Order: structure tokens, then sequence, then C-alpha cells
């Protein structure tokens, strides 16, 4: 009925089962998890060891991006793929996924876009998308919201909820202690067996991406008795139903 800590990202960070791996530019220190430095070209990501098995589950993430206009950027992307570990230009990780991404992105790639960065957006994946960084990935999300969460002199927090076809995204952003709407749909399918992660790049803008921490809770979820005869695990990840 709460914290799975063997899928969860804690300071110390010292999680044994080694709980998550990283890559790439990333260093583990006692307070934060940093992804990339603010320097230009880096890409960094830290994953999960141990594969989820939960159907119904909410991933709490204290996350922070800070730096020195306009002129910063990628952002951050939380992951629930098939791969973990692999590197790539998704902010940081492979494309093609299969799987679920939170795009956190700071940077509008788009030149005449009409949207207010920094950006959150999902997208899901069986292999098929390429995600256009140079369009901020407008034409393969499922939905997003405009999110001020960048440079704040206080605590940002992000959650992911999944749970029966059913994703959502709500942020903390204005220190309130109060969850606010960003994303929610619905036929929204995928498999259990993937990995949580996490994983930031920088191009010629940067910014520091931080993992402060990531915590899984378990839901208390009834199915139905004809969802129980599935293979959960050989689901493919699909939307709308
Ligand atoms: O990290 C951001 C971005 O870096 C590269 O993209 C280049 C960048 O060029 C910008 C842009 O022209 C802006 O007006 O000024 C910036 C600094 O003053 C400059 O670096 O962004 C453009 C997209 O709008 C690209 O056409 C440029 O090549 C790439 O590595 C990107 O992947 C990355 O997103
Ligand atoms: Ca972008």
């Amino acid at each position: 009925e709460h914290l799975k800590r063997e899928h969860s990202l804690i300071k110390p960070y010292q999680g044994v089962g080694p709980l998550w791996d990283f890559q790439g530019s990333t260093i583990l220190t006692s307070q934060y998890v940093r992804l990339t430095p603010d320097e230009r070209s880096k890409e960094g990501s830290i994953w999960n060891h141990q594969p989820c098995f939960l159907k119904d589950w909410e991933m709490h993430v204290h996350f922070k991006v800070h730096g020195t206009k306009n002129l910063h950027g990628d952002g951050i992307a939380l992951w629930y793929t098939r791969d973990r570990l692999v590197p790539g230009p998704v902010f940081g990780s492979k494309d093609n996924f299969h799987g679920l991404a939170i795009f956190l992105d700071t940077y509008p790639n788009d030149e005449t876009t009409e949207r207010v960065f920094p950006y959150i957006s999902v997208m899901v994946n069986n292999g098929s998308l390429s995600y256009d960084h140079s369009k901020d990935g407008r034409w393969t999300e499922l939905a997003g919201c405009t999110a001020d969460f960048r440079n704040r002199d206080h605590d940002t927090f992000l959650a992911v909820r999944y749970s029966r076809g059913r994703l959502t995204v709500m942020t903390d952003l204005e220190d309130k202690n109060e969850w606010k709407n960003c994303i929610d749909i619905t036929g929204v399918r995928l498999p259990t067996g993937y990995y949580f992660g996490a994983s930031a790049g920088t191009g010629d803008l940067s910014d520091n991406h931080d993992i402060i921490s990531m915590k899984l809770f378990q839901l208390m979820v009834e199915h139905t008795p004809d969802e129980e005869n599935i293979d959960w695990t050989k689901i493919e990840p699909s939307v709308n139903f």
C-alpha cells in the first residue's frame, strides 16, 4: 500500500538489490544526482536495475533544473521502457524506444512555435516512432502542459500516475504542497516488466539537470475478472485503447 524501495532513488543513492546504474555525464553526490552539468553537449542517465511488475503505480520525482535569458536547455526525460542504459539523442537516451516517456523540455527547438516553455509532455512508443527533437516532439505527443519548473527558489516535484489505461502527470512547483493538473489521458496501454529511469541532455545550450529523488508508490487497485488472464508482460505499448 506504499513505497517500493527497490524502485526508488533516494539519497545517499547507495541502494543495493546496486538498484540504479548511471552512464554518460552523470555523477552522484550526497544531495542529488546530477545528470548533466551546465556545460555544452552533455548526456547522462540513471536507470533502475530491477524491472517493475506493478500494473498500478505512481512515481514521485523531486527534480531540479537550474542555470545561468532564453538560452538554456535541453531538459529531462523520465522513462518507463523495455530497454535501459542505452544512450541516445532523446534527452540522453535511445530513440525508437518501447514504452513511456515524460519530457521536461526547457528549449523551444521549433523556431516559430506559439508554445510557452518549459513544456511537459508524454509520448508512448512501440519502437515505430522517432522523437523529432527539432519540433519539440509535438507530432508524437499525446498531451502536455506548460510548466514553470526552472530556476525556482524552492523544491519542484512531479507526479506520474499510471493505472487501468489512465496516465496522469501532475506538478507541485509553487511551494503550496498541492498537486496541479498537467496531463490526464486514457486508452494508454503499457506492459509490466519495464524499467524506470531518468536522463537529460544539453546541446549548444546547457543547464544543470538534477534528480533529488524518485519515489515509486504501489497503488491498491481492483481489476476486472477478464483482465487477469492476460500476460501483462507481453502487452505491446499502445494508444487509443
Ligand atoms: O542545446 C540547444 C540545441 O543546440 C543545438 O541547436 C542549435 C541551436 O542554435 C541556437 C539558436 O540559433 C538560438 O537562437 O541561439 C542559440 C545560442 O545563442 C543557438 O545555439 O538551436 C537551434 C534550434 O533552434 C539549432 O538549429 C542549432 O543547431 C543542437 O544540438 C540541438 O539539438 C539542441 O537542442
Ligand atoms: Ca526542445
